[PDB]
């Protein structure tokens, strides 16, 4: 027996129940790991609501964490019992003190980074990757817009950009998370609690607009982000924060100029154990070498993850929070 | 006075008249053309029907023709009186004995190209062009997805895909569009009167399906273009031959494994007296050097372009189609 964060029905917070149940027996191809830190992410918040179905009820949550390898299946080769690993895809489970999954969700950790720094920056970190280095190859000086950049994913963005030698704006909601984005590399903020978006980029970027608009919000920023990308370029949807961007007519695209527009998931370009390490290797190297960093990381115990996700829902932090088993 | 084809309000092909108007006098910097071939072209079908609104009624129609300078405005360099020229944006208007328009959307005819060529090529040819020049660099080799290819801009595409060593699979109505595809270049067609193009796509591309798709057609084959398109892919909406396509939940891009969109307008390619120059130069290089053929034109008189775009809305047509004044 191991104790596991599940809900039997989707709903608010009130719906995660903190209880006792019975790992699973590895498979030929998956491992058992001992969490020691957990992930907190947007999207946990999402499968526990339920705009994204899980698979069946009772159900785990959580898909992004780090720990100790307990018990390996007989095909595994890659993990044996005592390796270090972290993991951001994968089946939900990873609020648990016990997680099962593929081998191929897993990345062996380097002595020198801590469970800690994993839990905070695998799944994250791996989405700063694939947008900035994948989604839209960022070269140096480009102008690109950035919502959200005091957030789990908009910090790291803020570190990435600066190391690429762009130049990244990044939207906030109060004078603190501007502080904050500023701190950690962002070229301008603007604080869209009362700001006008369009209108600060406009000015800028010299009316050129940004070639590439990032936007993990959604909903209430749908138009801000095709207001503020430049003719023919990109509009990255890759968050739902504020809600799902929906009933769009294609012809929008044409009126704000022939722009483009992707809705992006981990899933899809860490597709595979090995793009997957491809692009692990890249976000540890930037840790490593000291371009990316964490140490500021807010603890929960794993039976508070109520708490943590309201207080994530309710935007009031900021970089990345962990959860403890 | 000269005569023009026009619509005091929109609604069906009835709705087009042809009457005699007053040429308004060039500005400094327009230039009144005499044409002498005017190009036919589904988007005419949309401002007569109101799917696009005009600037005021009774207006004209058409942005596509060719013919010869009759005035030029006083601030006009390039083109003087007797100049064959051709173009394929602008103010609407073509369909006209005498068009005025700003010089910025204008392109000297070589002597060796006809009025009816350019009427013919100019606005269809200059789209295949960005389309599979600027919107995708299409490359040698690659397999991708064109429907509707024995129509207008099909046609073309089927010949420039060829000239670019691209493999185009064209979607066609019926066994006698596919012939004409194919013996324009297309290098396999699907009949999607009847045949799962999906299906088609997937086992011709040995499951690997298309970089990218371009889609004229709109609402009738976005979920075809949607399950054709490769993952991280690009479907190219640049038609609503079927109807526009809308009420679409970015969600699907995610769904389809993080495919790309994009509804780009010649307008925005060709947004210079110059980007369109270089486009056209293209244009008009490859009909030179024998890539690109039209040769099989069929004529109506301007006074019958209800005619024309009835035949042109009932899918009875193929390649292109002008009108001559
Ligand atoms: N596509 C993919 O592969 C992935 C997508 N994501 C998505 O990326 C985004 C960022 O996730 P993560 O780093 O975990 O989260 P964050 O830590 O960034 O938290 C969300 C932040 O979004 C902003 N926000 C704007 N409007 C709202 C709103 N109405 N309610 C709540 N928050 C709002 C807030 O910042 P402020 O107060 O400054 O506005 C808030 O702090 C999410 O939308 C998430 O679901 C995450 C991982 C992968
Ligand atoms: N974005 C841009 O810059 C431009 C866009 N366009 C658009 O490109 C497309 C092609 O235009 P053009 O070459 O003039 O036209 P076409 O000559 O290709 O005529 C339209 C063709 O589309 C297909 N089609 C499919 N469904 C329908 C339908 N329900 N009703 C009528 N036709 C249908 C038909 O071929 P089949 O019978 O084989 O299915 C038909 O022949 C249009 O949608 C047009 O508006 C044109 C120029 C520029």
């Amino acid at each position: 027996m191991a104790k596991r964060i599940q809900f039997s029905t989707v709903g608010g917070p009130e719906v995660l129940e903190y209880v006792d149940f019975e790992p699973e027996a590895p498979g030929p191809q998956a491992v058992v790991v001992r969490n020691k830190a957990i992930g907190l992410n947007f999207i946990d918040t999402y499968y526990r609501s339920g705009l994204y179905p899980a698979p069946f009820l009772p159900s785990g949550l959580g898909a992004e964490g780090a720990g100790v390898v307990e018990a390996v299946g007989d095909e595994v080769t890659r993990f044996k019992v005592g390796d270090r690993v972290a993991y951001g895809t994968g089946p939900l489970g990873a609020y648990s003190e016990v997680h099962v999954l593929p081998e191929a969700n897993l990345v062996k950790l380097a002595d020198s980074v801590s469970f800690e720094q994993a839990a905070a920056l695998m799944l994250k970190g791996l989405t700063v990757q694939y947008l900035l280095r994948q989604t839209y190859q960022v070269k140096p000086g480009e102008i690109i817009l950035f919502h959200a950049a005091a957030g789990g994913v908009g910090s790291l963005a803020c570190q990435w950009a600066k190391a690429l030698g762009a130049k990244l704006i990044g939207t906030v909601s109060s004078p603190e998370k501007a502080a904050h984005a500023k701190a950690l590399g962002a070229w301008e903020t603007i604080d869209y609690s009362h700001e006008d978006v369009a209108k600060r980029v406009l000015e800028l970027t010299d009316g050129k607009k940004c070639p590439v608009v990032y936007d993990g919000v959604g909903q209430d920023t749908w138009l801000t982000s095709l207001d503020s990308v430049a003719p023919r370029g990109l509009v990255v949807s890759f968050g739902n924060a504020s809600g799902p961007v929906s009933g769009v007519n294609l012809g929008i695209l044409a009126q704000k100029d022939s722009v483009y527009v992707t809705r992006p998931t981990l899933g899809s370009y860490a597709n595979n154990a090995q793009n997957l390490q491809t692009m692990a290797d890249e976000l540890f190297d930037m840790l490593a070498s000291g371009k990316l960093k964490v140490d500021g990381i807010e603890q929960y115990a794993l039976k508070d993850a109520a708490k943590a996700q309201i207080e994530l829902s309710a935007r009031r932090t900021t970089g990345s929070t962990i959860l403890i088993p």
